[PDB]
């Protein structure tokens, strides 16, 4: 009865147990979904927190920034899977930007060879993931991403702002080849949550300057956000992943539902 | 099981049985949700045609221009549904433009008395229900509207075009009153359905030029969509709103979903 | 060496000296434009404020919910600047919302009858004055309205935030109407202008709510603008009038320019 | 009388008699603009291209991904213009995006290397170039950018696609850090134009669907347009660029200005 019931899901992202990634896995997996997971670098650090997940899953290192595990990453799924088996589902909950890029580091004192970095990993890896699985999806197969509004800008945000508009154009031509398997590919662009880094951040991990513009807009977001915004809980932007993932949204591609409160419709 | 298992839900908007709301009702029921149905002016026909939907369901009338009718509505929901139950969703599938304002009559030529009933019925109403029904709905509640992205003119939607405009805004109003009560609102903008007026128009009722044009639309939708568009094919609308009417879109409010085939991502 | 030089313009919309389209009309005579002007209602007034003007201008009545003032507008302007002559430019700078449908009423008490009557003056009476005034428009020539951007709902503004997403979606269909003609139209959306109105509005005309949240939009404004806003001075919108009006947006139709400081690019 | 007399402009982005760039310095000369023109790699052969336009102009080498042109580039300009003189307008007209990453070349097969080499020329040298110049620019100054719409994913166009929406992006940002000197920052999203390369992909050079589909393109974007567009004709396009680096625009910021025929505006 659960609404993934039958699904195989493969779900990056997990590196805490704050991650996003973390709460769409465990709220997918409650929802019936069948996972496999990928983790970047720390696999034991990883395995550590999955074990905490209602179900079991296995895990696969994946560094989107590696041609060779992106090579052999559908064969390794299969053999997690069982041959003849293939997928329902992928979630890209990836991201990354150097301390350069972000912060109160001035935005034209950010290297190009950081910029670079943030981009192939926060943008271009939704391409390269959608290529190494698409053969391994079934039809009515669903891709999602995670994705911060990026149509304005914002203070310290600075060039993970230009990562996610660069990701935003990438999933609409991702769409695109997505179609031919009968797959869908969409972004969900939601409210600010404290992962570990965020109250790293606020903290002023990133400058003083930075973490002050954050709680401003923490607390504007919940102020403009008709029905609120909780910054403290992932589950809404988890079940919003799940409903993606599910057969509910059948016509929605190359498009983006914000999980936000509403926040985004709001002037003030 | 059912995605909508316990839920009261209001539909609006059904008239034939190829209307966007028959095929609403019909999804939602056999999701397991409880409804009750309003139909404009010919309750004999609307009756005989929802007879055919999986459940039983009470009709009551609704004339969105009749003041007297939206005033005693909330009372006549309660006494169909039972005192001391709510609404948990509402369907608004209503629209409307006399034909001086689409089709092949020139823009300009469409008075304003014309004019200003199809943006009551279209967009104005959507307002008026949600003032009548939010104080018999429940926290976690969900009103949907229908919408055709107007974000773009084209030929022969004309003053129709603007109405949705207005509904778009409307809707982000409704979202900040529905959110004082734990409710959420969005719009569906769908891609287009052959309903039977539909038909009649590409038949040419408003036209020669009109409904060649609405073929056109409709051919390049089907192309520009990456997974495809069928006109013919209400079910991918009705899941969507269904989706939102349900617990698993929780922190959307004040925006539109698009179950169009991805076709508004894609410019050719 | 006008910006405007040889072109014949009329401007709409002066009822005060604080009056935005004072100030495109001011500019526009300063770049050489001949004016044609006209008035609402108080015509004596209106005469005594446009005294003021660098150089002398005919007013003519306008009333646009007045199918008699429409009808017989073309042949006015004609005789006024002389048989054979043609307009290069008209400025639409028209706004009414009755007390009901602004302010802190609440969005839903906001009877239709005065809705409508807002709509007709502020977004429908572009398209009468485009059909009243194309056919003694030449080539090259251009009509501006002015906009106030609605994609995003704010507090107290209501049902004039919904007049102006109508406006949008009329302007993109005069733009299929007026580029027969030759002829472009577009808007332009401005920042927050302190009118007699608005201080009015400040000082608490429409309730305190109001006045408090138009000041806390005012301060954000100029926050959030990367150039500033200074809403005590028009002469920027004027100018950007006048750019639309001239030579050098040539290949601009249907479109908004916001002369707002950047403000709407930016989130905080 | 010229629009832009007495101001000195930085124009990038000539390297042939068809370049967009070469009719914006033309009709800048023209409108009294004194210039500076930057060239990448083939210097003999700009300078005997702009040895044809009306006026003398300096020219300047400048490979946006050599960081010891940029960190000269002020020093240089100002040798050129004199000292104790500054710049009122940067005009980048600068794009590339290696083969892989647009034509019939499959989307997901575009090498990041390929990626990374077109977003640093596409989309980043925006920020560089508004880094090296803003110190030596004077307050009421223009940055003016060349875009071509990313917001819908189209065929072939691929990767330059994303880099367009990075741009984007990048515009906003750098919209931040010239409102410090006083200076605006803007896109001209230009319609289709035929310079020597875009005919050379309509006879294929990067296969033939993509030439057929760029064809496709171009017929639609003049019937969209209500005012038609000549894709032959890049003098529409000039004048805008230089309506925003003149004063008429002062009020706008961060922003993009459609020179395009008002097709965007337009569905079909
Ligand atoms: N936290 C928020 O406020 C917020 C808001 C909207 C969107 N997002 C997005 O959600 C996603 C997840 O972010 P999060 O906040 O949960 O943070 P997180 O740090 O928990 O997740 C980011 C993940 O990216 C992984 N990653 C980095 N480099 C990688 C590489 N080379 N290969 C593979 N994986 C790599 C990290 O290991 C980590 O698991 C990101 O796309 C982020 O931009 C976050
Ligand atoms: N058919 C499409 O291509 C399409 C596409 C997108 C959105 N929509 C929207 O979906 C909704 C339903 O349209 P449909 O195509 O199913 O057509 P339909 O004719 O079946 O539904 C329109 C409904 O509006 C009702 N209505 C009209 N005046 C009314 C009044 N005074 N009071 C109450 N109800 C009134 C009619 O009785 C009818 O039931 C409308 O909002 C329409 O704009 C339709
Ligand atoms: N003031 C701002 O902050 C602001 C911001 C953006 C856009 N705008 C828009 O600029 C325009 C001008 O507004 P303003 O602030 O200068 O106020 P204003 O009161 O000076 O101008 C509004 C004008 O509309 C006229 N009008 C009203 N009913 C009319 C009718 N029946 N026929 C003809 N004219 C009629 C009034 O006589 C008046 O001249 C309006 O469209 C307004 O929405 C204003
Ligand atoms: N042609 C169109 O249809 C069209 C439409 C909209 C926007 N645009 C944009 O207009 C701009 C100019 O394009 P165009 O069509 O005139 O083509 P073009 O080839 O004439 O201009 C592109 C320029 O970029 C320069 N460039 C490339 N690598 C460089 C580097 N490393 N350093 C400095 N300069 C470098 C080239 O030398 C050339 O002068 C580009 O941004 C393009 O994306 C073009
Ligand atoms: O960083 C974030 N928000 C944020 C940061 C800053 Cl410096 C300013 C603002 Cl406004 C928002 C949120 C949103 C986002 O993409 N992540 C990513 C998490 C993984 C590493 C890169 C950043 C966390
Ligand atoms: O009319 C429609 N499409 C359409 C019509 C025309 Cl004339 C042109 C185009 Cl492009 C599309 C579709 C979309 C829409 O809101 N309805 C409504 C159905 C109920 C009565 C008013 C119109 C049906
Ligand atoms: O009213 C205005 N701003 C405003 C008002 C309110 Cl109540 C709230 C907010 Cl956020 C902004 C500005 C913008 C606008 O269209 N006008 C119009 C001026 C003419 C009469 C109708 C209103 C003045
Ligand atoms: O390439 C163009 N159009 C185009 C190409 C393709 Cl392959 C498809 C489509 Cl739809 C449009 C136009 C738009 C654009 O940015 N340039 C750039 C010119 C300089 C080198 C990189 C490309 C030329």
């Amino acid at each position: 009865t659960g609404l993934l019931d039958g699904k195989r899901i493969l779900v990056s992202g997990i590196i805490t147990d704050s991650s996003i990634a973390f709460h769409i896995a465990r709220v997918a997996q409650e929802q019936g979904a069948q996972l496999v997971l990928t983790g970047f670098d720390r696999l034991r650090l990883i395995q550590r927190i999955t074990d905490r997940l209602p179900a079991k899953a296995p895990l696969l290192e994946l560094d989107v920034q590696n041609e060779e595990h992106l090579a052999s990453l559908a064969g390794r799924v299969t053999e997690a899977i069982g041959a003849g088996n293939k997928l329902d589902g992928v979630v890209h909950s990836i991201g990354f930007m150097p301390q350069t890029g972000m912060g109160i580091n001035p935005f034209f004192d950010a290297p190009y060879a950081d910029v670079s970095k943030g981009i192939h990993i926060s943008a271009y890896s939704y391409a390269s993931m959608a290529k190494a699985l698409l053969p391994i999806m079934n039809p009515g197969g669903s891709i999602v991403g995670m994705d911060f509004d990026p149509s304005r800008a914002m203070p310290a945000y600075n060039w993970m702002t230009v990562a996610k508009s660069a990701l935003e154009s990438v999933n609409r031509f991702v769409a695109r080849e997505a179609g031919k398997y009968g797959v869908r590919s969409n972004l969900v662009a939601a409210g600010p949550i404290r992962t570990l880094a965020m109250s790293a951040i606020v903290g002023g991990a990133l400058g003083e300057e930075a973490g002050a513009q954050i709680q401003l807009l923490e607390e504007g977001w919940d102020q403009r956000a008709p029905i609120g915004w909780n910054m403290k809980d992932a589950t809404p932007v988890a079940k919003t992943v799940c409903a993606l993932l599910s057969d509910w949204l059948p016509a929605t591609t190359g498009d983006i539902i914000y999980a936000d409160g509403g926040a985004h419709t709001q002037l003030l």
